[PDB]
RNA sequence: GCUCUAAUUGGAUGGAAGCAGGGGCGAGAGCUCCUGUGGACCGAUUAGUGACGAAAAUCCUGGCCAUAGUAGCAGCGAUAG
């Protein structure tokens, strides 16, 4: 597909290629499992005095 | 059903949470409303998180009732007024 291309005054100017990957079939679930452990892998070690 | 995280999305000084008493739903775990009190915070859905649910262990700590206005405040070679 084609993407239209604005400029600072939020007028249409030109147009390019939508590349390919924008037509990546959606996946919620794949998104959904990398974005649970970009999220655990930022999460801090704890514990009680031992 | 409980905690806290995230995304999405709501409620509150025109009165949040909690608590007391009461009304409704669910087989039920439990949900929810009304009144009073309270006077500042509280959810829902989804995906997570876990120091997550008690009637019991001669269980732990604290508080409290009965026991009870009961035992003792006599006994001793110093009977003390
Ligand atoms: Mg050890
Ligand atoms: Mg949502
Ligand atoms: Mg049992
Ligand atoms: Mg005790
Ligand atoms: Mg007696
Ligand atoms: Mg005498």
């Amino acid at each position: 597909m084609q993407a239209t291309i604005y400029d600072l005054d939020g007028n249409t100017d030109g147009e390019v290629d939508l590349p390919d990957v924008f037509e990546t079939p959606v996946r919620s679930d794949l998104i959904g499992k990398a974005v649970r452990a970009a999220q655990a892998n930022r999460k801090q070690d704890y514990g009680s005095d031992e």
